[PDB]
């Protein structure tokens, strides 16, 4: 149909002659066919086989019929004259069927008509696009249909591209064609001007017939002669023309190197770098298309770019996701603050800026994320967490965030999933960084612009670090809380951390410090401390804990710790104790001093009883004893009425004492994986217990008065 | 119009070489038609019923029409 | 034939194609 | 092509449709690659699937 | 906006047509009058006719 595109100017010219040629061609046949004449006269003087060329003048008179001279017309026609004179259009009507055929052979051949008519369908489609003419603007909102329309043909292309990259047939045959055209036509040439002098209007022929009419020689006309010597000059003429248009399309495919398209202008100009060049068979169409309309080649070179095909994905990303959708996909988080969690996605939709309750946004291994200015909406963004996600942005954003930011997490690979701009924030109060802050030589360049962040607040690293950063002891003049988790790196200290008089609560956590470290007495202000693997024996040194007046939680699992030292009576003003999973012999009754206490955990020691003192704690409320070969619990531990729940499961218990109807408050208590064959009828007296919350075998359970469980039945849709 | 996917390559070269079959046929056909000639003489002195092959040259009379 | 063909073309006009040889 | 694009349940063809699809591949394999895939019973699982 | 192609290649047709439309006019006129319907022709050859 319209393959006018492919066909060049030179193909033009060459059609359009060879019908002319073939006009001529037919014209001269006709000619010959419908008078085919020659005239002959016998000559009676001779001399050479030729004449002697030696009251008015008087006709000659020969003495023959007719008939006879048409007879010696034919004889003299058939031998005597030259076969080319006779048979010229027939041989210009066949040439110019060959080469019309050597024209049109490669469509009319249907392994390339199938490629070539697939190509160009896939041309036009490509060009009648309206994303093509929108990229090229470029240089809002849309609809589903077209988004997934230009996918389909994204991937058309590429299947297309893969499947006629390997091919190169037709780039040989029509280099065979071409080559075949010149060949013919040198030799045609050739030929032809050899023999056109040899026409000739008058010829002398000696057919030696004598018995038929008695004469030796003849002398004979051909009047076409004239006619078909014009023809033949205007043929040649008309054929040198042709050839030299062909030899300018052989010189110019063989000197170009076709089989790599270069490309390089549309990339240099439009600044779409990220195209490769083009291979073999698929070039060649290119290059053709360039010589009938260079706006075609641009049209088409869109799709090859990747960056193209990410801005769609951005497009049909921000088509798809309805709001009411993303609405529903939300999450209240324990804090009651609105979360939104995202991974692996191509970009970030831009539906998302709409919810304008959201509060905390999570992006999570997101690739060439840009912020854009839309974030402005989020009035209530208190937390980013951007989890191996470079972020660019631009300025209004970026104000807008050094004013509405309260925290940021990041965890990252190395430096250049780090954001430069986070160092020219200002309301920060929680920085979290999960990757190494260092590199070879370079210590802690990565941070050197911490002193910008005036009002962080928290500090958290965990990052494997052989010691404690400068920047951080210089930036403690307000810092609050500082946890590092180095995971078993030994960490270096060095006199540094005396400067951080702001600091409440501490955390140096699988540090490998094996020894409390004496700098932590000067920080007058701390409340909290958890010393996580350690490998720590003996605690000795909190007798000079006796002025942080208002250290409460003291946390020291898995340890290596033997025994309790007598100087925590001293620690009055303690609120939770957790020396859980040690290795603790025994318990020393100052521990009793601490009449605050709420919580104590000591499962998973080797404690066999627990001692009458345990009625001293009059303000405890939970206490968990868990996994011990405790076999039966003291009297004195009822003293303590305010207890809501007991952690007693999994012990070798033989008997519950019945003493357990005096809990009031009790809401929750294991004693699950004993040995026991029945339950006192006393846990009924319990009145805040519920069904859910005695938490014990069920045949157990079963043993308990049936108007007890019809209490917890009540009791639990109340 | 959609038939052309049937035909292989070799039917395709088939069928023009047809056209070319019939395009010097009619040729020849109408070539003969319109001139049917043939052009005879009598030959005088016979030899085995062929011919003997035995003051200027002067045309022999054979007296027809 | 005519049926064959047409059957031919309106399987490879078919959307779905696309999708089923896309995922490989 | 079930070796290639793993569809495997796909039977052999018997006589006057293998011709078809012969002569069809002396044209384009491409328009047998496409046609290929409605024979398998794996197409029909996975668009009732979808 | 750059090209100017199409104004030079219609210039030259233009001009093209008038420079033969000049030349035709020239040696039709020119040679047209020598058109007759008798003439004398001197061919020279006795031989054949005397």
């Amino acid at each position: 149909p319209a393959y006018r595109i492919l066909k060049p100017w030179w193909d033009v010219f060459t059609d359009y002659i060879s019908i002319v040629m073939l006009m001529i061609a037919v014209f001269g046949g006709t000619l010959q066919v419908t008078q085919d004449k020659m005239i002959c006269l016998p000559c009676k003087w001779v001399t050479k086989d030729s004449c002697n060329d030696s009251t008015g003048p008087t006709g000659i008179k020969y003495d023959l019929d007719r008939h006879q001279y048409n007879y010696v017309d034919a004889v003299c026609y058939e031998n005597r004259l030259h076969w080319f004179a006779k048979y010229f259009p027939y041989l210009v009507l066949l040439h110019t069927l060959i080469f019309l055929a050597c024209s049109n052979f490669w469509f009319k051949f249907p392994r390339t008509s199938s490629k070539l008519e697939h190509f160009v369908s896939i041309l036009l489609k490509c060009f009648d696009s309206p994303w093509t003419t929108r990229a090229l603007s470029e240089t809002g909102v849309l609809d589903k249909k077209e988004g997934e329309q230009a996918k389909a043909l994204f991937e058309k292309v590429k299947k297309f591209r893969t499947h006629v990259e390997e091919g190169d047939i037709v780039y040989r045959l029509y280099m065979r064609q071409t080559i075949i055209k010149v060949i013919k036509f040198a030799l045609i040439i050739c030929y032809t001007v050899y023999y056109v002098h040899n026409i000739k209007f008058d010829v002398d022929c000696t057919v030696d017939i004598e018995s038929l009419t008695g004469y030796r020689t003849y002398r004979c006309a051909h009047p076409l002669a004239t006619l078909f010597k014009i023809l033949a000059s205007f043929y040649i003429s008309l054929v040198i023309f042709y050839g030299l248009i062909c030899m300018y399309t052989l010189w110019w495919m063989l000197r170009r190197s076709l089989k790599k398209y270069s490309f390089e202008s549309i990339r240099e100009e439009s600044s779409y770098s990220d195209i490769p060049d083009v291979k073999n068979d698929f070039a060649f169409m290119l290059h053709l298309i360039d010589q009938y309309d260079p706006l075609y080649s641009k049209r088409f070179a869109v799709f090859l770019s990747e960056v193209s095909e990410n801005k769609l994905r951005q497009l049909n990303l921000n088509n798809e996701w309805t709001l009411d959708k993303l609405r529903q996909r939300l999450t209240k988080n324990a804090q009651d603050k609105l979360e939104l969690h995202l991974f692996m996605l191509s970009g970030i939709p831009d539906t998302v800026f709409d919810l304008v309750e959201l509060e905390v946004l999570k992006l999570e291994l997101i690739p060439d994320v840009t912020i854009p200015p839309s974030i402005a909406q989020l009035t209530g963004l208190k937390e980013l967490w951007l989890y191996h996600t470079a972020a660019k942005i631009e300025a209004p954003a970026l104000a807008f965030l050094r004013e509405n930011l309260r925290a940021l997490h990041i965890k990252f690979t190395d430096i250049k999933e780090i954001p430069l701009w986070i160092y020219s924030l200002k309301t920060l109060e929680e920085l979290h960084l999960t990757g190494n802050l260092s590199a070879e030589n370079n210590r802690y360049i990565v941070i050197d612009g911490l002193r910008e962040l005036k009002r962080l607040k928290v500090l958290r690293l965990k990052s494997n670090l052989s010691k404690l950063p400068q920047v951080v002891t210089d930036v403690g003049v307000h810092l609050q809380k500082l946890s590092i988790n180095n995971e078993g790196t030994k960490l270096i200290v060095l006199n540094s951390l005396k400067k951080m008089v702001n600091l409440t609560e501490l955390e140096l956590i699988r540090c490998d410090l094996e020894r409390i470290p004496h700098s932590i007495f000067s920080l007058h202000n701390l409340q909290e401390i958890d010393l996580k693997d350690n490998n720590l024996k003996t605690i000795e040194e909190i007798i000079s804990f006796q002025h942080l007046h208002r250290l409460t939680c003291l946390k020291l699992w898995y340890n290596h710790i033997a025994y309790i030292p007598i100087q925590i009576g001293n620690l009055t003003n303690l609120e939770r104790l957790y020396l859980n999973r040690n290795k603790i012999e025994k318990i020393p009754t100052q521990l009793f001093y601490c009449r605050k206490l709420r919580y104590l955990d000591l499962s998973h020691n080797n404690l066999t009883f627990l001692p009458a003192d345990i009625g001293l704690l009059q303000n405890l409320q939970n206490l968990a004893v868990t996994a011990n070969r405790i076999e039966a619990l003291p009297p004195e531990l009822f003293q303590c009425r305010k207890l809501r729940a007991l952690h007693l499961g999994n012990n070798v218990l033989q008997s519950l004492p019945s003493r357990v109807g005096e809990l009031t408050n009790l809401t929750q208590i294991e004693l699950r994986g004993n040995r026991l064959e029945c339950l006192p009828v006393e846990l009924g007296e319990c009145p805040l217990l519920k069904r859910s919350g005695l938490v014990v075998e069920e045949d157990l359970f079963s043993t308990l008065p049936p108007e007890v469980k019809e209490r917890l039945w009540r009791a639990d849709k109340e």
